[PDB]
C-alpha cells in the first residue's frame, strides 16, 4: 500500500516545460509507470515533439532501465493556434547533446516506425481501456485528446481513468492569452480548443485536477533557481532540465513581467506528491464563445466540475526536481 | 614558423556565436594565446556576456590550463541597437548547467572585481600596446573598440596590431539588416555603429581581413550537422557549443530562410587555419548616412581597405569545430 506505482499517461504537447514534466513522471518509478505518452501539434511541432519524447524515453531506459511505452502523435487540430515561436522549442531541444547520445538515438530510430502507426487519441483511449488498473492521465497541452475519447467510448473510457491531472485555465486570476483580439483573461491551454475544455472539465464521471494560473503563478522559473543545476551538472536529467529552464529565464524580461513558469512540471509533480497542493472544488463555465472572453475559466454563475489547486509549496517543488534530476 | 602561437584578443559582443568563437581560440592554446577578451553591449546584455565570457575562461583554465586573462566591459553605445529579443542569448548561457559547476563559478567570483574595473576600449589599447609580439585582434562584435583605440594612439595602438580579423559587412551579397526604416543591404555589425565601422575598415594603417556575409553565408547552423554533438557530450566543450548551435537550429524557419549563421565562430577559424578560405583585396565605401542603406559596405568606385574571406571551406570548418570540441 505504497509500493505499487501508479500507471499513468502523459498527454503533452511538447514544449519545454512538458519535458521537464514527463521527466519528472519517468525519473521516479517507485511511485509512477509511464505506460504512454500523447503528443499534440499545439503548442510544439507534432514531429519534434515526438522524437523529444522518443529520446527522452530511450535515454531513461538506457541509464535506469524504466519502460519503453507507445508514443501517439495525435491528429487533433487548433480551434485557436499557439504563437508560432514558442513552439519551436521542440526542434531545438531535438538538436540538443544531451538528446543525440548515440545509443539514444539507435534505439529511437528502430522504434520510431512503429510508434509512427499510432493515432494519438485511439491509444489514449486503447492504454486506459485495455489498462489492468486504472489510469492516472496528466493532461499538459490542450484537452482535445480528452474530450474525443470521452465522446467516443463515454464511461467505458471514463470507468478506467483514476484521475485527470490537468494544467490549464485561469479561475480567480488573469489569463496569459494576450493578442488584439483577446481580453486577457483565458489560458493558453483551454484557448487552443474550448468546446474540448467544456467536455472535458465538467464531465461529471471524471475526477480532474486542475492546475491554473491561480497556482502556477507561485512557480516562476528564475536564474537564480535555475544556476543550481550547475552543481549536479554530472546528472544527464539536470543537463536536461537545467538546460530546458535556461533556454525561459530572459522571458520575465522580455514580456515585462509574463514569466516562463514551471506550468506543466508543477501539474505533474501533484501527481508524485499529493501533498503538494490543497484542492478547491468549483463550478466552471467555461466561455466557448467567439469573443474576446474566449477560453476564459470563470466560476460557474451549480455542482464541482473540477478540484483546483491552491497554495502549491514551492519549497516541496524544488526539493522534488532537484533529486529527481540526480537519478540519472 | 609554426611552433609559436599567435597572440589574439577577442573583441566580441556575447551572442552565441561569439562564444563559439572564444571556444575555438582558447580550446587551441599551440595555435593561439589569448591574452584578452573584450565584451560590447551589442548583441548582448553586456553584464550578462562579462559573465559568460568569464566562466568560459575559468572553465577552459581549470580543464586544460590555459591562461588567465583580464576581461573588459566596453562603454560603447549603440547608433542602432540589437533586436532585444537577440540580446538575451548571454542570460540564458549564463544560467546553463555546464556555465554552473561550482569550481568555474567559486574562480569566477574571484576575479570578477578586478575585471570589473577595466574599460573595455582602455583594456584593448593596453594590452595590444604593451604585447611582446603584434596582437591579431579578432572582432565579432562592433567596430566601435577598434575606432576608439586607433583614434586616441594612432600609430602608437596600430604599429602593434598584426592584423584585425573582423566579422562585419555584405560586399556583393545582401545584408541581414531588416527593419521598416532599411532596404536590406546593411550587416548588423556594421549597422550597429557605422561611422566606428568606417574608421577601422579604411583606415590606412591596419591590415583587416573581413569575414562578410559572402563568406559566412557558407556556414549555416543546422539541425543535421548539430546533432553529431550529441557523440561527444562526455567533453564539456561540446555540450557548450552543441547547446549554443542547437539554441539557433530553428531561426531559419522561425525567419523563413534568414538563417542562424556560424558567422564569429569561422572568424575565428581563420585564425587558426588561414588556408580555410582566401583573400580579395577590396576598396570599401562604408554608408553612414541615417536612411534604407545605413551600416552598407559597397565595393568603393581606390587603394584595397580589407581583404574579403571568400569561398571558405565547409568541411575545414567541421573538421575544426568537432576537434576543438573534444579539448575538454
Ligand atoms: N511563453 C510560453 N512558452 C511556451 N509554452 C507556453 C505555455 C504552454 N501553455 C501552458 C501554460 O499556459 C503550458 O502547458 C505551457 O506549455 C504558456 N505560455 C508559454
Ligand atoms: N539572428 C541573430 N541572432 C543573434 N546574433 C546575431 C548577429 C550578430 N551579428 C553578426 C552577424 O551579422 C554576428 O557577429 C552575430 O553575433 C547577426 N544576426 C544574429
Ligand atoms: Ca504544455
Ligand atoms: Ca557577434
Ligand atoms: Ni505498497
Ligand atoms: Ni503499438
Ligand atoms: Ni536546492
Ligand atoms: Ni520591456
Ligand atoms: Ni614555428
Ligand atoms: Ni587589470
Ligand atoms: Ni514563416
Amino acid at each position: 500500500g505504497s509500493h505499487m506505482a501508479k500507471t499513468v499517461i502523459l498527454d503533452h504537447d511538447g514544449n519545454k516545460d512538458d519535458f521537464v514534466a514527463m521527466i519528472l513522471l519517468l525519473s521516479n518509478p517507485k511511485k509512477v509507470n509511464l505506460i504512454g505518452c500523447i503528443c499534440t501539434d499545439a503548442d510544439c511541432f507534432v514531429e519534434n515533439g515526438f522524437d523529444v519524447t522518443g529520446k527522452i524515453m530511450c535515454a531513461m531506459h538506457r541509464l535506469i532501465k524504466t519502460p519503453l511505452f507507445p508514443i501517439g502523435k495525435s491528429t487533433a487540430t487548433a480551434v485557436n493556434a499557439f504563437p508560432t515561436e514558442w513552439r519551436f522549442s521542440a526542434k531545438n531541444l531535438d538538436d540538443m547533446p544531451f538528446l543525440n547520445i548515440v545509443e539514444d538515438v539507435a534505439l529511437w530510430e528502430k522504434l520510431k516506425p512503429e510508434n509512427e502507426a499510432h493515432n494519438g487519441q485511439q491509444l489514449l483511449a486503447d492504454l486506459v481501456m485495455k489498462s489492468k488498473e486504472k489510469v492516472t492521465v496528466c493532461v499538459t497541452g490542450p484537452l482535445s485528446n480528452m474530450a474525443w475519447c470521452i465522446e467516443k467510448y463515454g464511461e467505458a473510457f471514463t470507468s478506467k481513468v483514476e484521475e485527470c491531472v490537468i494544467m490549464g485555465g485561469a479561475v480567480d486570476v488573469g489569463g496569459n492569452v494576450f493578442l488584439p483580439t483577446t481580453d486577457g483573461s483565458a489560458e493558453w491551454n483551454i484557448y487552443w480548443d474550448p468546446p474540448a475544455a467544456k467536455k472535458v472539465l465538467c464531465c461529471p464521471n471524471i475526477r480532474c485536477v486542475l492546475f491554473s494560473l491561480d497556482a502556477t503563478n507561485t512557480v516562476p522559473v528564475r536564474s537564480v533557481d535555475v544556476k543550481g543545476f550547475g552543481a549536479q551538472n554530472q546528472y544527464l536529467l539536470s543537463q536536461m532540465v537545467g538546460t530546458m529552464w535556461a533556454m525561459s529565464t530572459h522571458e520575465e524580461i522580455l514580456r515585462d513581467g509574463d514569466a516562463y513558469y514551471a506550468w506543466d512540471a508543477l501539474t505533474a509533480a501533484y501527481i508524485l506528491e499529493p501533498t503538494i497542493a490543497t484542492l478547491e472544488p468549483v463550478a466552471l463555465d467555461v466561455d466557448v464563445s467567439k469573443g474576446k472572453s474566449e477560453g476564459r475559466t470563470p466560476r460557474a454563475s451549480g455542482k464541482p466540475c473540477v478540484h483546483v489547486a491552491r497554495n502549491p509549496s514551492k519549497q516541496m517543488f524544488h526539493d522534488l526536481v532537484f533529486a529527481s534530476t540526480r537519478v540519472c
